[PDB]
């Protein structure tokens, strides 16, 4: 309910990572665990906390994982980071499902850390591949990500 907006101060230069730094931090009631969110998507999430600043995670490092569904028919699938800044793909989507370019992403919630119903990201490409269960989907994030102006952090 309560919403902070914070400023985006740093993007971690490391080209192993997707993570910002924050200008909100313990003083501020920020902790670890806290998603962030800009006006279009799902960022990431909080992974350290300084006095007056933060370390943010954000959904596009390969160690990041999200739940989310298809908006117009509730399709789950799991979003995983790929080290690139505007790509995510989608895990345990059958070769067969009903999803195409330009479909909405939301967070599903279904891990119990992020807000359900939340834009996540749009379909870009769907793959199929003979004999593998599952398809290939890459996605684009709605948030501007290493881009934003306010970052916004749930209470
Ligand atoms: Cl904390
Ligand atoms: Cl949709
Ligand atoms: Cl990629
Ligand atoms: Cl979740
Ligand atoms: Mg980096």
């Amino acid at each position: 309910d309560k919403v902070l907006v914070s400023e985006l101060i740093g993007v971690d230069p490391n080209p192993f990572t997707q993570r910002i730094m924050i200008d909100k931090g313990e003083n501020d009631g920020v902790f670890v665990g806290q998603p962030v969110l800009d006006a279009s998507g799902l960022m990431g999430q909080v992974v350290e906390v300084m006095p007056y600043t933060a370390r943010v995670l954000l959904l596009t490092d390969t160690t990041h994982s999200i739940p989310v569904q298809v908006n117009r028919n509730g399709l789950r699938a799991i979003a995983v980071g790929t080290g690139n800044p505007e790509r995510l793909e989608l895990r345990y989507v059958a070769d067969t499902a009903d999803i195409k370019e330009g479909d909405l992403l939301v967070s599903s919630g279904l891990g119990q850390r992020f807000p359900a119903g939340y834009p996540v990201a749009t379909v870009k490409e769907v793959i199929h591949d003979s004999g593998q269960p599952f398809a290939v989907v890459r996605a684009v994030p709605t948030a501007k990500m290493n881009r934003s102006r306010y970052v916004l952090l749930v209470f």
